[PDB]
């Protein structure tokens, strides 16, 4: 199962998210421009 907004990739972030690089890595939202 994909990653959620708080976990890195993989698991590849779920629909709407993107893998936000950094340490610790964490997926964030692509369509989250706020």
């Amino acid at each position: 199962a994909c990653s959620g907004r708080g976990s890195r990739c993989p698991p590849q972030c779920c629909m709407g998210l993107r893998c936000g690089r950094g340490n610790p890595q964490k997926c964030i939202g692509a369509h989250e421009d706020v």
